[PDB]
């Protein structure tokens, strides 16, 4: 295992995250290079359980998935990755940084996540938890996919029958598109989880968010088709979002919030 590294090489400066699973920090690796590090509390999560997501980050490599750098596979376990300067995509949209984002940047972000997911698609994996809080933003508004181990984001066939496919990811990607256009507000405003399952199942889909182009709401609606197989591919979505402003919405004018 060439991914393995020694311990004195990690300085853990700033503390970013925590919970049941363990902490995650900003650090340094061999004195110079800036990294992000994620830790394990041995009590709650088991040793072979926490490893799970790191075996998965070894077998994947793409400019839009957060990159593995090194691992310390002896307790307490450490996982080392590139440092995404600008935090979770959800915080970014909610906070004072995201009030000035308009459609052109928001669509470019969507296209980058779509790229990363089209790579997941090609490699026959399934994400399961694709949403704005597990997208990390970097310098120059680079967005990358982050979690490798919630009914408002999960497709119904998945939430009800455990059927998690790349098509169930496409559903979630559609909800992610509403997070990008409402500055990271919670999808299904006012509805609690049990009420969302009922409504969705009976055909309800979110309306076109204010100032969102109808062509982009149509796309969300393709991603939310009752039938998994009539939802588009990430290859299709990528290509669509990449060319948005020539091929679909060349008329685009900026507005007050998009
Ligand atoms: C904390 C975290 C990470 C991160 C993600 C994945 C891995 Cl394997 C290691 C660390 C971040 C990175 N890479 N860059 C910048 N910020 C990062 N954070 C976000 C800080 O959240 C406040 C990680 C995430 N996301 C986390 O908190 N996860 C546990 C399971 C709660």
């Amino acid at each position: 295992d060439a991914w393995e590294i020694p311990r004195e090489s990690l300085r853990l400066e700033v503390k970013l995250g925590q919970g049941c699973f363990g902490e995650c920090w900003m650090g340094t690796w061999n004195g110079t290079t800036r990294v992000a590090i994620k830790t394990l509390k041995p009590g709650t999560m088991s040793p072979e359980a926490f490893l799970q997501e790191a075996q998965v980050m070894k077998k994947l490599r793409h400019e839009k998935l957060v990159q593995l750098y090194a691992v310390v596979s002896e307790e307490p376990i450490y996982i080392v990755t590139e440092y995404m300067s600008k935090g979770s995509l959800l915080d970014f949209l909610k906070g004072e940084m995201g009030k000035y984002l308009r459609l052109p940047q928001l669509v470019d972000m969507a296209a980058q996540i779509a790229s990363g997911m089209a790579y997941v698609e090609r490699m026959n994996y399934v994400h399961r938890d694709l949403r704005a809080a597990n997208i990390l933003v970097g310098e120059n508004l680079v967005c990358k996919v982050a979690d490798f181990g919630p009914i408002k984001w999960t497709a119904p066939e998945a939430a009800l029958y455990g059927r998690f496919t790349i098509k169930s990811d496409v559903w979630s990607f559609g909800i992610l598109l509403t997070e990008l256009t409402t500055k990271g507000r919670v999808p299904y405003p006012g509805m609690v989880n049990r009420e969302v399952l009922d409504q969705v199942e009976r055909g309800y889909r979110m309306p076109c968010p204010p100032e969102c182009p109808e062509s982009l709401h149509d796309l969300m609606c393709q991603c939310w088709r009752k039938d998994p197989e009539e939802r588009p591919t990430f290859e299709y979505l990528q290509a669509f979002l990449e060319d948005y402003f020539t091929s679909t919405e060349p008329q685009y004018q900026p507005g007050e919030n998009l």
